């Protein structure tokens, strides 16, 4: 007690007081006695001792009042009292009675100090003041908090510490208005008096702070419109009293706390606007603009009903000055525009938002002159002329856009404004292009549009908006720019496409959706960011969408190797995108071009030692030195001093393989030992690997654990194959190589002395070591080993087997069947397999075994129904391919294999493949497990130790990826958390199943193969049907798929295997799709017959076995839903077996849909008329006669055919009368009735009727013109009308009428013979009977016209168009009522493109036939004018009443766009020729004309106007050439008109001496330079002025944007001028003094030929395509053509060879192409050598190598597969261009007129000046070749010419041409008989020759040669040495 208090009187002794006071009455005064005398270290500690114990009653609070000795000594004693009052809470003494007044008195002393005491006296005073209600202290404490604190010298935090005190205590006593009154009274008193002094600033503003404090709590009093009067009284003392420019911080914020209490009741705005507009006086101060901009928002909060006009007009140049570096108010100025934007009074918005938009549209024109853009696309602009001319435009746009955000914010249920949503599109043309070059305003506009469209995205009030987004999302997606915009574009698109599905018909836009998906096709590869590709592959994974998917397949095919998580996204995309469209390209050509460009530079940078690691990974199993390190190894180079921005991934693998070979080409290889050891090391890596296939050994090449190392073993083999290929490419530095590399390199010190071909010839085991993983990796070496050895039994079996593995090129396999001349029948049947008729080609393989063995067919092979569609001991093993053909789907071998056991019982050896795979399958889920357990299954009992690791060689994974699916499928039946152990074993199987599609991109391959992609989709189906019970997709879907060949195995045979098991378990909708997998396998066709009956037995009902009695099994069986497509396939199946039993079933199935809604009735009849077309039936006429005569005979087929066509009365207006029947012609008459019955209901059913109707109409009206014909009905009228006199004369009158009426001014002749015999009114009957007798005669053509019209309405159309054009102009008298009423009323409409021949028919000799042609031309010009342009503009410069009526309608729309092209045509006609220097060409024909006058000049002067007047004819031209030149536009009078006046001073008025000076002074300019022509600033400078134009179609079927680059003189020939166009790039050239009108008809004929191959151009991998040539005539003797695509001439590789030979000879040009033939023909007139030319030609063919082109396409292809595609496309394109050239006129084919595309392998041809057999009219050493078959084109195929792949593709061209021969003969009939072509006794001979060449009557007009015979005759003559030796020296027959 007393002891601690005495010890307290040292720092450690006072801390014990805290514990001693808790356990007294003497410790109360100890705090007053000790804490008031000590220092600072022991002062605040004593105040916390008795703070909560005792006592604060009488002795702990009273002594503190007497502590006035010092301020700091009392600061620690005044707070402890209130601390105890808060801690005790009895409450005995806490805010008590008058005893507390002491503290109030202490408040009087707080103002004397710095108010430090109030920090602890006023924070605890009101907290204990309840209740205890006290309110009288507020008026006692506020006397010094605002009056004394007015100038207390900061006095800054005290003002904010005193305002919070007036809340708790001031909450009560709501009658505090007296305080406001007494404050405002003194405020007004101090404001009134007296003048501007220091007294009116300290105590004048501080009182205003009272209004900021006392108004804090007073919010409930009272209120009755008193605050309005308060504001009225407060506003005045600050308006007219200052006038002083003092501080208004507390003055401007005074109404802030007062005017916020009312919202819309009433205000004094008439005295407030001036209070708010006058204050913003720029510019003071930085801290003063806040409380001046806040009252704007305060007023706008209360301005919602009464506000208009000038209050918004004060925002032009008043408050916008605060938009600068001052950041203290930059955010305080961006609040008012939002506060005025949405609220309120939309009438005020029409001013505010319009001013904002005018300011926005007035800043972009300021940036105009800096960029010289358009001016200015202004719609919502006002009169505000502000010139910033600084960087303030960016800020003015950004602030305005950020302020306009609140307009597009929810909800905003009103749109009376200018649709700010459309403001982002109405200006989208200017600020979104450059803008490049701005560059952030586009980003800001995109952010604004995104923020506007996030709240509402799509609903279908505006409806076009939901369709205008995509329309503007595509134009802004790929104008490649900075990456700051794509991050938002790909996000907006990903947010839009998600809501598209989650609507519903928005996919069919169609112009919006078909363009919104094209930008994803480009944004999915570039650039490499790893963030946008995930926002595109996922954004496109949900949509399909409707039309285009091949682009997605071309993207994913090159996107599965990024070595990033995007691989999984692309896999998930391609696994569920779609099937049968892979297997249906664009991006593969980009990889091809990137690989073909890196080999040309030949850079030597890497590597000396780093290249040795690229060989260890391929040859050995060592890892990468680590990680993939591909990008690192690529970036280590260059290092300079090229590939695009993809760099993943094959582009790096191929580059590394090529670099490791550019390093290996030098002699001393650093990667390995010397050359003689490196060659051995490479040879041993294949000699110990090729023998592994016919054996079973182990090596580190195939056994590599663990995955992924077994699936990476195929990559090693592919890399080694590509390494060898590129080595053979680079080892050609001895020929040397062509312009690909330099030659290849200098390299002429060892590569010429040493020969590495002896090693390649002795190491050709690559045919076996590279045929397993890759197909085309063996043909490159097989076609080089088999061509130099001119064994053969083993080297040939590895050739036909490789071509069979390709699943294509079956036409090239027939070459070896005709190649047996070089020292058998096995190849003739080995090529009959693909040929996808695995059912067939089995007999011929077994037939090739006799008599070398047994019969080999165990029970049968059913050969009788299969033809209606040396002891080497090595070929017998190849016959094992039978097990790969017949078994894999038709197993059979269960007995047939035993037939081998006997066959192997007598000889050795005859081995086969594994048998467990065939014993496990199929249809059994119990024995399958026991059969799979015996193999290498190591199955899982219900990663990365899966099925096998030794050996599992290359290409065997297909057999391993199908045995796994059989395990998890049997587990699904054994079982049904449980399948959780299966998804971890299947999802990992997809990682190893997609390695065959990943190796399909090394180095570059096409969609091949398709036998391994099915195991990927069917595995995704299993992994999808495992997590659930299969309630939806996948199924999978394998519907057409009009591929169409696509061999069923393993496409369909491996798809119906798992699909049948998926349906065999029923413990959704897996029964309707299952029939689609069989119906698409029954129609095979062509021609698996044995594999076409199992699906028929599984579809409807099962059948045990049939040896040919299928007709008795499935015939006349009616069914119901679903679709009956399974019926029309059984009849077509019986067609291949029977002939009369199939038509009966067809006609029976015709009577089925008689009462039905299915359109299949349009396919049966149209599919049956071909069966009953030919030829032995001949019973239709008898059946018709019987029907007309009580039919009782004979067969059921005729009865059914007559009962199916009799339904025409129960269902193209009227059917047959029939007057066109046997009475006049058409004896059959039944096929026409069937074609007419097949009209129901609507596309390919009308063309079949028209082709018959028009044919039989043209085959009757021509026959009736020679004879006559009349029916009984039209002849009885004349007999009953001509009474009385006599009918004997009528007997001949009828014959005369029948003869004359069918002979079709012409109608009037019908009366000439009328009055010649009778001679009697009755004049109208002679004009009515003569037209009724010709009505039915001309009725077969009206039905044809109606059928063609109905076919054009429903969408070949060219055939119908040509037939209608040939029928309209032939005889317009009939049918005029059908042609005039159908051609002018929506014919097709129109029938663009390729047939514009109406222009040639406008100048017809008959009236009323052009009135419809002009209307149709006006229609085709008004609708889609871009299809045909320059239609009559050329014609109007050089019938004349039609070009104007066309051009006026063409110019009605966009007259500027047609005026531009008119001026362009005028300039193109003015630049030609020019004829300024061409006048010498007129003088160049004066060899003996002008000289004769000389003979008179020396005659008149010797004998002493006839001589001077003889040259008067030349004066008319000498003056004409000077008169046409009268205005290098300004320099033409100085460069052209230089001495033109001084040259005719004597020649024109009178030896013609001044004639050669002008011809010699201009000829020197041609020899000075090559292209002696200036730029577009030439004589025609308008081309350089039109820097922009609309769509003009520069001779195409869009990019004519500004101007071409420059023109060239082309000194090669005369007179081409190659120029560009550089459209939105396209080289063209002019041709003058040459009629370019027939060359357009030639290209039209070529296009008509190419549109007929499209029906068969479906895989068809070597697509039939004749290269077109875009030409356009620019008047008579003027035209414009295209120059060239990417293609090098065939003469270049010969001139380069000559140069290389000259350089090689110089190391021990001319050539010349014309001087070399004379260098050897010397030592031998017309002449007749003759007989020496055939011998001298062999002396030149044995000098040039025959592989000048074969080694060019081989060197221009990096991959061994691209080379195969190029060589297969070249042999197809050459055959196409040669069979068209053999027909019409193509001759004089030099090495300059025939080019070749080095990229795709196609062959293009230059314009044909000589055509239509004009090559036989010379007047030159005569040549008769039907094509080009030189030495360097015959050896370009795989083996030869015949019967090689190039022959079998020529026989199909003649078949497709003779089948549509008329369609060509009708074209020539319109090509010839012209008005402007100027080819008439010559235009008929060419047409007759073309008809004879198409009818095979070329040489013998009495025998019809077959297609194969004609092809052989044309090939034997084109390659004969006799015809190839009598050609011109310039043709280069030896080369």
């Amino acid at each position: 007690s007393a002891d601690p208090d005495n010890l307290k009187y040292s720092n450690s002794a006072v801390v014990s007081r805290q514990r001693h006071d808790d356990t007294h009455a003497d410790i109360q005064n100890d705090e007053k006695g000790g804490y008031s005398v000590n220092g600072g270290s022991g002062e605040n500690t004593y105040g916390r001792k008795s703070l909560g114990q005792e006592l604060r009653v009488n002795n702990v609070t009273s002594p503190e009042f007497t502590s006035v000795q010092h301020g700091s000594r009392a600061l620690a004693t005044k707070d402890m009292r209130k601390s105890q009052e808060r801690s005790m809470s009895y409450s005995d003494e806490s805010r008590l009675s008058n005893l507390l007044r002491r503290i109030t008195r202490e408040d009087d002393r707080d103002r004397r100090l710095a108010t430090v005491k109030q920090l602890k006296e006023f924070i605890q005073q009101p907290e204990n003041k309840l209740v205890l209600v006290k309110q009288l202290d507020n008026i006692l404490a506020a006397v010094h908090d605002v009056l004394n604190e007015s100038s207390k010298l900061l006095q800054e935090l005290r003002q904010e510490g005193a305002c919070c005190l007036g809340l708790l205590c001031a909450s009560l006593s709501y009658e505090a208005e007296k305080i406001f009154k007494w404050i405002f009274s003194k405020f007004s008193s101090s404001a009134k008096d007296e003048v501007k002094l220091l007294y009116l600033c300290a105590t004048y503003k501080a009182l205003e702070t009272v209004g900021e404090k006392k108004a804090f709590s007073s919010v409930m009093q009272l209120v009755m419109t008193s605050l309005q009067s308060i504001l009225e009284n407060v506003d005045t003392p600050e308006l007219l009293c200052k006038c002083v420019k003092c501080i208004l911080l507390v003055a401007r914020c005074y109404p802030h706390i007062f005017s916020t209490n009312f919202r819309d009741t009433v205000d004094i705005l008439v005295g407030w606007h001036i209070d708010h507009t006058q204050k913003p006086s720029l510019t003071q101060q930085v801290s003063g603009w806040l409380q001046s901009l806040e009252p704007f928002w305060v007023a706008d909060l209360a301005f919602s009903t009464t506000l208009l006009g000038q209050f918004l007009e004060d925002m032009e140049a008043y408050a916008e000055d605060l938009s600068h570096v001052a950041s203290g108010e930059s955010v305080d100025e961006d609040v008012p525009p939002p506060s005025v934007s949405l609220p309120k009074l939309a009438a005020l918005l029409r001013v505010f938002s319009t001013v904002v938009r005018s300011i926005g549209e007035r800043f972009s024109p300021i940036r105009g002159p800096p960029i010289t853009e358009a001016y200015v696309t202004d719609v919502l602009y006002r009169v505000m002329r502000c010139v910033t001319a600084a960087n303030q435009v960016f800020f003015s746009e950004a602030v305005l856009t950020a302020a306009n955000e609140c307009v597009g914010v929810l909800l905003g249920s009103l749109d009376p404004s200018m649709t700010i949503h459309c403001d982002m599109v109405i200006t989208y043309g200017l600020d979104q292009l450059e803008n490049c070059q701005t560059c952030g305003t586009d980003y800001i506009i995109s952010v604004l549009n995104l923020l506007t469209l996030i709240v509402e995205q799509i609903n279908t009030v505006v409806a076009v908006a939901h369709a205008v987004y995509q329309a503007v999302l595509s134009l802004k997606n790929i104008p490649v720019l900075e990456t700051a915009y794509k991050l938002i574009l790909g996000e907006m698109t990903c947010a839009l496409n998600n809501l598209l599905h989650s609507a519903f018909k928005n996919h069919v836009f169609n112009v919006d959706n078909a363009k919104f998906v094209v930008i994803f096709d480009l944004s999915a590869l570039t650039t490499i960011g790893n963030a946008k590709n995930s926002l595109i592959g996922m954004w496109a994974l949900s949509p399909t969408v409707f039309a285009l998917l091949s682009k997605n397949l071309m993207i994913v095919h090159s996107d599965l190797a990024v070595h990033f998580p995007a691989i999984q996204y692309a896999v998930l995309y391609t696994l569920y995108s779609h099937c049968t469209r892979h297997d249906h390209n664009l991006l593969g050509i980009l990889l091809k071009k990137d690989n073909l460009n890196q080999d040309t530079r030949k850079l030597l940078m890497t590597w000396a030692l780093e290249a040795a690691v690229l060989m260890k990974k391929s040859e050995t199993y060592a890892p990468l030195f680590k990680f993939c390190k591909g990008l690192l190894a690529n970036t280590l180079v260059e290092d300079v001093n090229v590939c695009r921005v993809q760099l993943v991934h094959s582009g790096t693998r191929i580059r590394q393989a090529f670099g490791k070979l550019l390093k290996s080409i030098p002699l001393d290889v650093v990667l390995s030992n010397n050359n003689h050891t490196e060659i051995q090391e490479i040879s041993l890596a294949l000699r110990s690997h090729m023998s592994k296939a016919p054996s079973n050994t182990f090596h580190p090449q195939d056994f590599s654990d663990v995955i992924s190392f077994i699936l990476y073993g195929n990559s090693h083999r592919t890399g080694k194959d590509n390494w060898l290929e590129r080595l053979f490419y680079s080892c050609q530095r001895l020929d040397k190589r062509d312009q690909s590399t330099i030659p290849r390199n200098l390299l002429k010190t060892d590569a010429v002395l040493w020969q590495w071909a002896i090693w390649e010839a002795a190491q050709f085991t690559v045919l076996s070591k590279l045929r397993t993983p890759l197909g085309r990796a063996q043909d490159t070496f097989q076609t080089i080993e088999g061509i130099i050895r001119s064994d053969e039994g083993h080297g040939n079996n590895q050739l036909r087997l490789v071509l069979l593995l390709q699943y294509l090129e079956n036409l090239e396999k027939l070459m070896y069947n005709a190649y047996e001349g070089c020292a058998p029948k096995v190849i003739r049947t080995f090529f009959y397999t693909n040929r996808q008729t695995c059912q067939d080609w089995l007999t011929r393989i077994r037939l090739s075994i006799m008599r070398v063995g047994l019969l080999a067919g165990q029970p049968a092979v059913t050969v009788r129904h299969g033809f209606d569609l040396l002891e080497v001991t090595i070929m017998m093993v190849v016959e094992a391919l039978c097990e790969l053909h017949c078994p894999e789907a038709i197993q059979g071998i269960a007995v047939w294999s035993s037939s081998i056991v006997g066959k192997n019982l007598l000889w050795i050896n005859s081995v086969a493949q594994q048998a467990e795979g065939r014993f496990e399958k199929a249809s059994v889920e119990y024995q399958e497990h026991l059969c799979a357990m015996t193999g290498v299954d190591c199955c899982i009992s219900s990663v990365i130790n899966y099925l096998g690791n030794k050996a599992c060689e290359c290409y065997i994974s297909i057999a391993d990826w199908a045995a796994v699916q059989e395990w998890q499928n049997a587990i699904h039946d054994l079982k049904k958390p449980d399948p959780r152990e299966l998804q971890k074993s299947i999802e990992v199987q997809l990682l190893r199943s997609s390695v065959c599609l990943a190796t399909a991109l090394n180095p570059i391959e096409q969609d091949q193969k398709w036998q391994s992609i099915t195991e990927n989709v069917v595995k995704y189906l299993k992994q999808t049907s495992r997590i659930a019970i299969g309630p939806l997709r996948l199924s999978t879907l394998t519907v057409s798929q009009s591929l169409p060949v696509l061999s069923t195995l393993q496409l369909y045979c491996s798809s119906a295997l798992e699909n049948t098991v998926s349906n065999r378990l029923s413990t959704a909708l897996r029964y309707t799709m299952y029939q689609n997998q069989l119906l698409e396998k029954i129609k095979e066709q062509t021609v698996p017959i044995r594999s076409h009956l199992m699906e028929l037995g599984l579809t409807a009902a099962k059948f045990a076995r049939k040896r040919g009695n299928v007709s008795l099994a499935t015939r006349l069986l009616a069914q119901c839903s679903e679709v009956q497509l399974g019926k029309t396939t059984t009849a077509q199946d019986l067609v291949q077996h029977f002939k009369k039993l199939s038509t009966q079933g067809q006609v029976d199935e015709k009577w089925g849909p008689e009462l039905d809604i299915e359109k299949t009735k349009l396919l049966y009849t149209a599919g049956q008329s071909t069966h009953a077309m030919e030829m032995l039936s001949s019973c239709a006429i008898s059946f018709c006669k019987s029907v007309k005569a009580e039919y009782a005979v004979a067969k059921s087929i005729l009865t059914l055919a007559k009962w199916i066509q009799a339904e025409w009365k129960e269902i193209p207006r009227i059917e047959s009368e029939s007057t066109v029947h046997i009475g006049v012609g058409e004896p059959d008459f039944i096929l026409g009735q069937l074609y007419h019955l097949s009209s129901v209901q609507a596309a390919k059913s009308w063309a079949a009727l028209a082709s018959w109707a028009y044919r039989w109409g043209r085959k009757v009206v021509d026959n009736a013109s020679q004879g006559e014909g009349v029916r009984l009905l039209p002849r009885e009228k004349s007999e009953v009308q001509n009474l009385l006199p006599d009918t004997i004369t009528e007997e001949e009158k009828e014959r005369i009428y029948g003869i004359l009426g069918q002979a079709v001014e012409d109608d009037m002749v019908d009366v000439i013979w009328r009055q010649l015999i009778s001679s009697c009114t009755e004049g109208v009957i002679k004009v009515w009977r003569k037209v009724v007798d010709r009505i039915f005669s001309l009725y077969k053509l009206s039905c044809s016209a109606y059928f063609t019209f109905l076919k054009l309405n429903a969408g070949m159309i060219v055939m119908a168009t040509l037939r209608l054009l040939r029928l309209l102009v032939k005889h317009a008298g009939e049918l005029r009522q059908y042609l005039e009423h159908g051609l002018e009323t929506t014919p097709t409409a129109p029938w663009r493109g390729i047939i514009p021949q109406l222009f040639s028919r406008l100048n017809h000799p008959e009236v009323y036939v052009r009135q419809s042609i002009c209307n149709l031309l006006c229609r085709v010009a008004q609708d889609s004018p871009h299809l045909i342009l320059y239609p009559a503009i050329v014609g109007t410069i050089s019938m004349q009443d039609c070009y104007s009526k066309i051009v006026d309608k063409l110019s009605s729309a966009n007259p500027t766009m047609v005026l531009q092209v008119q001026m362009l045509v005028a300039e193109l006609r003015r630049v030609t020729v020019l004829w300024d220097e061409l006048w010498l060409g007129v003088l160049l024909q004066q060899h003996m004309y002008v000289l004769r006058r000389i003979q008179q000049l020396e005659d008149e002067v010797k004998r002493v106007e006839k001589h001077t007047a003889l040259m008067k004819p030349i004066v008319f031209a000498l003056e004409h050439v000077r008169s046409i030149t009268a205005a290098e536009k300004w320099f033409q009078d100085n460069y052209g008109d230089a001495i033109e006046n001084a040259l005719e001073k004597l020649k024109t008025p009178l030896s013609w001496i001044p004639f050669k000076e002008i011809m010699l002074s201009l000829q020197q300019r041609a020899q000075k330079r090559a292209s002696y022509i200036l730029r577009l600033e030439e004589i025609s400078p308008w081309l350089a002025a039109m820097t922009n134009t609309e769509i003009a179609l520069p001779g195409e079927v869009v990019t004519i944007h500004s101007v071409g680059g420059t023109i060239t003189i082309l000194p090669t020939k005369t007179k081409p001028k190659k120029l560009l166009f550089l459209g939105s790039s396209y080289p063209y050239l002019f041709k003058g003094l040459e009629d370019l009108h027939l060359d357009e008809r030639i290209m039209q004929f070529l296009s008509i030929v190419n549109t007929m191959f499209a029906t068969i151009n479906r895989q068809e991998t070597p697509r039939f395509h004749a290269r077109h040539y875009s030409v356009t005539p620019l008047g008579t003797r003027s035209g414009l053509i295209q120059w060239v695509d990417g293609a090098t001439p065939l003469f270049g590789l010969y001139k380069r060879w000559q140069q290389r030979e000259a350089a090689l000879q110089a190391q021990k040009i001319v050539p010349r192409p014309s001087e070399l033939y004379y260098s050897k023909i010397g030592p031998a007139r017309r002449d007749w050598p003759l007989h020496v030319m055939k011998a001298v030609l062999e002396e030149l063919m044995e000098a040039t190598p025959p592989n000048l082109l074969a080694k060019e396409l081989w060197s221009s292809c990096t991959t061994p597969d691209e080379w195969w595609r190029v060589t297969q496309s070249y042999a197809r394109s050459t055959a196409v261009m040669s069979m068209v050239g053999y027909i019409i006129g193509l001759g004089d084919r030099h090495l300059d007129n025939v080019l070749i595309d080095m990229t795709t392998g196609e062959v293009v041809h230059i314009d044909y000046n000589v055509c239509f057999e004009k090559g036989k009219s010379l007047r030159v050493p005569e040549k008769v070749p039907f094509r080009m078959t030189q030495n360097i084109e015959t050896a370009l195929g795989v083996t030869g010419v015949e019967g090689v792949f190039r022959l079998s593709c020529e026989q199909v061209l003649h078949i497709m041409r003779r089948g549509r021969e008329t369609l060509l003969t009708l074209l020539e009939a319109f090509v010839y008989d012209p008005l402007v072509d100027w080819t008439n006794s010559y235009a008929v001979s060419v047409w007759k020759r073309v008809k004879a060449k198409l009818e095979g009557r070329d040489v013998d007009p009495n025998r019809r040669m077959s297609v194969a015979e004609q092809v052989d005759y044309v090939i034997k003559e084109a390659t004969n040495l006799d015809n190839l030796a009598q050609l011109y020296e310039g043709w280069t027959a030896w080369v």
